């Protein structure tokens, strides 16, 4: 019985079941997996310290990326204030060492603290905890537990909680480190500080203006936001806050954003509408994955209107059949990929064969090194 | 009459005179124009050697980027070989400094010239003069004169010429520099290590096999080389060698690449075949600004097989008008404005009054910083 944490735990166990009976298919799937993970036990852990411009704080632990969608405005004489072009991502987000960083450290300890619990090998769980310590806790190199800088708008005169969205690349590490607790590497001592960083952190986005705002967007960012706060609330083992969130803000929030015919309005009216109509459902999944863990099904149980997230799926399922078919602005192909998991979690989780088969169809590559594929050999075949 | 280089001479000739003539319209434009370059006087000037990671030769000063189209392959353990998809530009480009260095050093050394020798203000030429020194001819911090690591690719067997085409942002540069011959600031000294230079490129660009390559190259590369080639030839005043490049290279090879209806057969299987259309038209365009200006029109002079390239603007005109019309592929949005400049220049060339009257009501934005424009206040309203 897994740790709760931000994963499909029955893949997991299953996974970890097949591991320690020697079934060949899987005991050869893990062999692979471990392959992919040599990576990530040589590489040195990153930290969002390591940055030259440093943000208004003057504090380089905090947290600082530009918002995507926002350019230099070249009739402006210093290209200030940056306008919105929608869709369009500005490459200088890439100046940002941490939009990356946060990415590339979110899938190394993913990935370690993953094979770590199916494997039980220490060697996993010792390079795990030194991401995790060097990224969060560390009183130097760890991050400030805050997202008070992130995207960040040049020239932009009001405070914005959208960056918070970023989040999701760190706190579904947080969530993973869960895995590693009983292992030798991973002390005591390191436990409370990741415990505290994670209260502190939980308080920021529950109490901070940014953090509320951004806990009633009412698009896909509201959505994110209780997804990522679900995997601060699982680390911290506050089951009775998950029931809360769910029944007390996603389950209003998808009652809200999910339109008669199952269509995600907030969501149709953005150049990549299809995207983000997905990013939308993505968020539900993987909150899905740990209010599931407790007996919370986010896929059927209905808002208070009885409209089910299922709805949401009926809606665009045709489209991941067809991207071609879709009508609705996307300014930027869609990858048809992402509706492997995607399906396959709201398949298994409503009983939709149909939603299964497809996602099996549509599959994932068996030696892909795509971190978030790990559970999934089940697509894989 | 303007020096021969890389720019329409008959708009800057244009702006000289009307500016030296205290034409209200024209002074009102450049004293814009001066505030827009004045980030220009005070920018660091830039180099090649500022990466980290070197080439293969060891040589901080051999340019090299990525090719812009080569992934990661996820399925192998290390990722490589690179795979391509056609035009999804993998962000990894943007960890070679060079790639966006040699865009903002082109950007500044081209606007600097130009208002040098708009104004006779000598700040420009000093200031033009700093950054070509450093970019091109210092012994510690210029480029060495090859292209041999442009747009390389991870675990890629051959070599590949395909990077030249880089060489458009730095070689346009390259030829402004004579706008600053006879300042003060431009001595016979630097004169003479940047004609050795161009020299040595040109060498290069004729004599490496890379370069043989891409001189053959049957779709745009072909267009931008000798577009390149005629800018590195006009800096060096080899004018019988720009007629002969036009006649025997560029003017066959534009003929060769279009089809009866006027379209451009190697750029409509591209992913992006409206962009790559217009931006092989760009090359013919760049190059006709230096061929007239010895006597040559390659939009209205026919090739060897009796195509001409006023067909392939007459076959992309309509979709200038409406872009959304176009039925090739074109995964991302295209840019109607890059349409100004190219029907301004065709049209023009061709007297025909259509064009010019689309090119005016596309138009261009008066107060665009975008250094490209700066000879067409014809544009600006
Ligand atoms: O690239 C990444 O970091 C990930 O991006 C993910 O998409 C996020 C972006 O990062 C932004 O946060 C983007 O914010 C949007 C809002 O969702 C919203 O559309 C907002 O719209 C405003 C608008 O700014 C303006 O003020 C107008 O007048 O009103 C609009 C309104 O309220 O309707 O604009 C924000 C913005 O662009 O700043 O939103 C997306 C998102 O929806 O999540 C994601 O694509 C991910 O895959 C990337 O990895
Ligand atoms: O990002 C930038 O620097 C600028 O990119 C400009 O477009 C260039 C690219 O930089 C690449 O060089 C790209 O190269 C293409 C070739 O044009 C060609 O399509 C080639 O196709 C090959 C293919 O690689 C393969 O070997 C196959 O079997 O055969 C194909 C064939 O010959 O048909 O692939 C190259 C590649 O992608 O590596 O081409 C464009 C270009 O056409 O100029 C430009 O978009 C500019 O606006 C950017 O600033």
């Amino acid at each position: 019985s897994a740790p709760l944490g931000p994963f499909n735990a029955t893949l997991l166990e299953q996974l970890k079941n097949d591991y320690q009976k020697g079934e060949k298919e899987v005991t050869r799937y893990i062999e692979l997996q471990e392959k992919v993970a040599e990576k990530y036990i040589k590489m040195t852990p990153l930290s969002v310290t390591a940055k030259k411009k440093l943000p208004p704080s003057k504090d380089p632990r905090d947290y600082m990326t530009l918002s995507p969608y926002w350019w230099p405005d070249s009739t402006k004489i210093d290209g200030l204030p940056y306008i919105r072009k929608d869709g369009e991502r500005n490459p200088e987000v890439y100046e940002y060492p941490e939009r990356e960083n946060a990415n590339r450290f979110g899938d190394a300890a993913y990935c370690l603290g993953v094979l770590y619990y199916i494997t039980g090998k220490e060697v996993y769980a010792k390079a795990c905890a030194n991401h995790l310590r060097t990224w969060f806790t560390d009183p130097k190199l760890g991050m400030n537990p805050n997202m008070t800088y992130a995207q960040a708008v040049p020239g932009m005169k009001k405070m914005r909680g959208s960056g918070f969205i970023d989040s999701r690349r760190f706190s579904r590490a947080l969530g993973v480190a869960k895995l590693i607790e009983g292992s030798k590497s991973w002390t005591p001592s390191d436990k409370k500080k990741l415990d505290d960083w994670a209260t502190a952190f939980c308080y920021w986005m529950e109490n901070s203006t940014q953090g509320q705002r951004e806990s009633h967007a009412a698009n896909n960012h509201g959505l994110w936001y209780e997804a990522i706060h679900l995997m601060v609330l699982a680390y911290l083992d506050r089951t009775d806050r998950i029931r809360e969130v769910a029944e007390q803000s996603i389950l209003p929030k998808m009652g809200a954003q999910i339109a008669d015919d199952g269509s995600l309005p907030q969501e149709l009216k953005r150049t990549l509408s299809l995207h983000y109509s997905t990013f939308a459902l993505e968020a539900l999944m993987e909150a899905n994955q740990i209010t599931s863990q407790i007996g919370i099904n986010l896929w059927s149980t209905p808002a208070s209107n009885g409209k089910v997230a299922s709805q949401a799926v009926d809606y665009l399922y045709p489209f991941y059949l067809n991207p071609e078919d879709w009508k609705f602005k996307q300014i930027k192909p869609f990858d048809q990929s992402r509706a492997a998991i995607l399906l396959y979690e709201a398949g298994t989780a409503l009983g939709n064969q149909k939603y299964v088969d497809t996602a099996k169809r549509i599959g994932l590559k068996y030696s892909t090194s795509d971190v978030e594929t790990i559970p999934y050999l089940v697509l894989k075949k």
